[PDB]
Order: structure tokens, then C-alpha cells, then sequence
């Protein structure tokens, strides 16, 4: 039978979860996405060969610690860490998220990548080395990102798959 995988996509505000599930879901970049809406999206792809289908949970809204959230959350098998590469914020946020992650699923050892996305763009502040390093601090792949032009969008999605198919 085709495996499903179900991936969760988190970080702050504004960082391009949306874009950059919308590219992994559609083959295109969408700029404006209403960033209220949280929803599901499934798609069937092949990685290294065997089909499998993605169920990619994007995350939107307030932060809401409910055990009804939690169980939600714990649905997921792997997370993308997403912080934007000209948004310190953002990136100086990706370790509540990673805590918060590592809290519901109970476990040290959670499937998770950590995505610089926006990587199109010229108004860099956070270094390559700094999220590389915090990647090497966490023991999880790094991955740059663009929604926008699609620059690592398999990369980061499929090497989730790959970090669950490990974890298993
Ligand atoms: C002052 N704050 C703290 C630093 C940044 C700043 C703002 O932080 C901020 N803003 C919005 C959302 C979050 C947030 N943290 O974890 C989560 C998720 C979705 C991640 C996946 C595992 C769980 S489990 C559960 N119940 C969740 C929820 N709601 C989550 N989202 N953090
Ligand atoms: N240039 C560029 N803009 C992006 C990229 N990803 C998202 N955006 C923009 O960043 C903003 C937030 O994107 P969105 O997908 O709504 O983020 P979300 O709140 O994390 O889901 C919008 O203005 C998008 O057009 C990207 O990789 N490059
Ligand atoms: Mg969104």
C-alpha cells in the first residue's frame, strides 16, 4: 500500500509557509494567501522512486496551547521549522516552535527540518552560517528556500520524508 506521510509547516507570520506548500501542492508561487487560513492539502509524489502521498498540515493563527491543538499537532510525523533569511524575528523564534514540537510528540528525537526561505531576495540579515550552525545544534538538516522560484522546495519536503522513513 502507498505510505502517507504527514508533514507540519511552522514558524512565524509572514515567512512563506503558505508559498512555499502552495509550489510543493500546485507548481506555482502565490503571493498572497490568506494568512488566517490552516488547512490540509494531500499530494501524491515520488520520492527516490516510490510513490507516497504528502498530507502537508500549513499552519496559521494564534498560538492556542488547548489539549484539542496538542492532539492535532501530535498528528503530525515530521515539521518544517520555517523562518524567512531578512527576518531576524523570525529566525530568533524557530526555537519555541522546535521546544513546542519536541513537548507534544514527547520524544528528543522528532523528524524536523530547519527551512531559511525568501532566499530570492537581496535584504539578507540572518547568515547562512548562523542557521547552518543552529541546523548542527539541533542535529537536523538545514535547507534554503525559495518559494518564489521554487529553489529547494523538494529538498526540504522530501528530506523530511526521508529524516520519518529513518525515525520509523
Ligand atoms: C513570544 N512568543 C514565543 C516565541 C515567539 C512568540 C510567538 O510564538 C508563536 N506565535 C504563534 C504560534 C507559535 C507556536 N508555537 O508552537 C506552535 C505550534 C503550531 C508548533 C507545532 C507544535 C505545537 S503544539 C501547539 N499547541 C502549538 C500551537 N499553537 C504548536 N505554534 N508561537
Ligand atoms: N520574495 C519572496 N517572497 C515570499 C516568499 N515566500 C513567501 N513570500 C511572501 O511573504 C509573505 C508571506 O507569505 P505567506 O506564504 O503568506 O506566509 P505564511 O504566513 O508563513 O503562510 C507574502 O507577501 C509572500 O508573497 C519567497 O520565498 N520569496
Ligand atoms: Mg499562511
Amino acid at each position: 500500500g502507498m505510505t502517507e506521510y504527514k508533514l507540519v509547516v511552522v514558524g512565524a507570520g509572514g515567512v512563506g509557509k503558505s508559498a512555499l506548500t502552495i509550489q510543493l501542492i500546485q507548481n506555482h508561487f502565490v503571493d498572497e494567501y490568506d494568512p488566517t487560513i490552516e488547512d490540509s492539502y494531500r499530494k501524491q509524489v515520488v520520492i527516490d522512486g516510490e510513490t507516497c502521498l504528502l498530507d502537508i498540515l500549513d499552519t496559521a493563527g494564534q498560538e492556542e496551547y488547548s489539549a484539542m491543538r496538542d492532539q492535532y499537532m501530535r498528528t503530525g510525523e515530521g515539521f518544517l521549522c520555517v523562518f524567512a533569511i531578512n527576518n531576524t524575528k523570525s529566525f530568533e523564534d524557530i526555537h519555541h516552535y522546535r521546544e513546542q514540537i519536541k513537548r507534544v510528540k514527547d520524544s528528543e528525537d522528532v523528524p524536523m527540518v530547519l527551512v531559511g526561505n525568501k532566499s530570492d531576495l537581496p535584504s539578507r540579515t540572518v547568515d547562512t552560517k548562523q542557521a547552518q550552525d543552529l541546523a548542527r545544534s539541533y542535529g537536523i538538516p538545514f535547507i534554503e528556500t525559495s518559494a518564489k522560484t521554487r529553489q529547494g522546495v523538494d529538498d526540504a519536503f522530501y528530506t523530511l520524508v526521508r529524516e520519518i522513513r529513518k525515525h520509523k
